[PDB]
C-alpha cells in the first residue's frame, strides 16, 4: 500500500530519454531510496513550467523546493527512511560548487581561463576537506580512536542521505562538462573527492538515474565554445 505517484522529468534529445536535470535526478534519487514505487515519465521540451513536477494522489505539485520536503516529510517512517542527513554542514559544503563550475564553463575569455579554473578548484578543495575529515560519529574499528582519514562512504556516512540527492546529480554534470569543453579533470590529489565519487557511481540509485553523458556535453554545446 503506497501513494500514487508520477514524477515528470525532463526527456533529452530523442524526446524519450532521461534528459539534463539536475532537479529532476534529484526527486528521482529521492523516491527510489524511499523506497516507494512509482513511475517516471519524461517530458519533450521541445500542465505547470519546465519539469520537474510531481502528481501525488491525483494532485500536482509544481514548485520543486516544495516538492522536495513534501516528500522528506510525507513518506515517513515506519514505512520508508528520512532522509534527511545527521550533519547539515553535509547539505552546506559544495552549496557552491555549481555556481563556480557555471562562471567557469560559460568563460569565452581564453585568457580569465586560470582564475575560473582556481575558483573551481578551490570548492573542490573545501568538499574534499569535508570528505576526509572524519564525522564526530566515526570510530575506527581496529583503535577505537578516530580514524586519521575518515573512510565513509558519502557525505554524511555510510548511507546516501538528501545531501547526496542535491550534491552528485551536479557532481556528474561538472564532471562531463569541464571534461569535455576544458580538457577538466578532476585532480587524483582530491582523494576524498574520488572515494566519494567512486562509492556513490558504485550506487544503481545515482549511475541509473543519470543521464547520457551526451546529454550534459549538448547542455552547454553553445555556451562553452571558447
Ligand atoms: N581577475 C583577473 C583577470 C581575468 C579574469 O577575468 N578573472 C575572473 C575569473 S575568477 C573574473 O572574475 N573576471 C572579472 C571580469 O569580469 O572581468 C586577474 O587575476 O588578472
Ligand atoms: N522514461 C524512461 C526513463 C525511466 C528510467 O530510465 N528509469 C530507470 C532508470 S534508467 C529505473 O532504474 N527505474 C527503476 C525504478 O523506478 O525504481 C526512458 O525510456 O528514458
Amino acid at each position: 500500500v503506497d501513494p500514487e505517484i508520477e514524477l515528470f522529468v525532463k526527456a533529452g534529445s530523442d524526446g524519450e530519454s532521461i534528459g539534463n536535470c539536475p532537479f529532476c535526478q534529484r526527486l528521482f534519487m529521492i523516491l527510489w531510496l524511499k523506497g516507494v514505487k512509482f513511475n517516471v515519465t519524461t517530458v519533450d521540451m521541445t500542465p505547470g513550467t519546465n519539469p520537474p513536477f510531481l502528481v501525488y494522489n491525483k494532485e500536482l505539485k509544481t514548485d520543486f523546493i516544495k516538492i522536495e520536503e513534501f516528500l522528506e516529510q510525507t513518506l515517513a517512517p515506519p514505512r520508508y527512511p528520512h532522509l534527511s542527513p545527521k550533519y547539515k554542514e553535509s547539505f552546506d559544503v559544495g552549496c557552491n560548487l555549481f555556481a563556480k563550475f557555471s562562471a567557469y564553463i560559460k568563460n569565452t575569455q581564453k585568457e580569465a581561463n586560470k582564475n575560473f579554473e582556481k575558483s573551481l578548484l578551490k570548492e573542490f578543495k573545501r568538499l574534499d576537506d569535508y570528505l576526509n575529515t572524519p564525522l564526530l560519529d566515526e570510530i575506527d574499528p581496529d583503535s577505537a580512536e578516530e580514524p586519521p582519514v575518515s573512510r565513509r562512504l558519502f557525505l554524511d556516512g555510510d548511507q546516501l542521505t538528501l545531501a547526496d540527492c542535491s550534491l552528485l546529480p551536479k557532481l556528474n554534470i561538472i564532471k562531463v562538462a569541464a571534461k569535455k569543453y576544458r580538457d577538466f579533470d578532476i585532480p587524483a590529489e582530491f582523494s576524498g573527492v574520488w572515494r566519494y565519487l567512486h562509492n556513490a557511481y558504485a550506487r544503481e540509485e545515482f549511475t541509473h538515474t543519470c543521464p547520457e553523458d551526451k546529454e550534459i556535453e549538448n547542455t552547454y554545446a553553445n555556451v562553452a565554445k571558447q
